[PDB]
């Protein structure tokens, strides 16, 4: 359980924001659309996305054992480098933008895995299009911090 309730106030604050609530089994997987989060390319917050990130952070302040993974895919046509960079900056934005709002930084991490797993075809723009998106990998925290000893 846990993550029951929180698909449903996901599901609820997500109504028509652009966001794709993808419960992946235990965890959750909070997908965004390249331009429902950034305005142009570069990872750039808009209100709007702003706004969503909020609403993500509310949740995580509801849910404090949650570990916030912020995957950034992207295709790599034009430098596998620098879209790595983007990528990477696109999730770091994301997390910082989180931590800004009041979430744990050591509940986040940020990986930047864009040529790394194809959720979509490369070769085709339609895949290339789907493969450019910020995933928010949300799992339950494995083994909470522990030091008593």
């Amino acid at each position: 359980y846990y993550m029951d309730v929180q698909e449903a106030k996901l599901r609820d604050k997500m109504r028509g924001t652009g966001v794709s609530v993808t419960r992946s089994g235990d965890n959750i997987i909070l997908n965004m659309p390249n331009n429902v989060t950034f305005d142009s390319s570069s990872a750039t917050l808009k209100p709007a996305g702003a706004n969503t990130l909020t609403g993500v952070a509310m949740v995580l302040k509801e849910y404090p054992k949650t570990a916030v993974n912020v995957i950034g895919y992207t295709d790599s046509t034009g430098g596998h480098d620098l879209n790595m960079r983007l990528s990477q900056q696109r999730a770091d934005s994301v997390a910082s933008a989180l931590i800004t709002q009041g979430v744990d930084a050591s509940r986040i991490r940020t990986q930047g895995l864009g040529p790394a797993n194809p959720i979509a075809s490369n070769s085709t723009a339609e895949g290339k299009a789907q493969n450019r998106r910020v995933e928010i990998t949300l799992s339950p925290l494995l083994e909470h911090h522990h030091h008593h000893h």
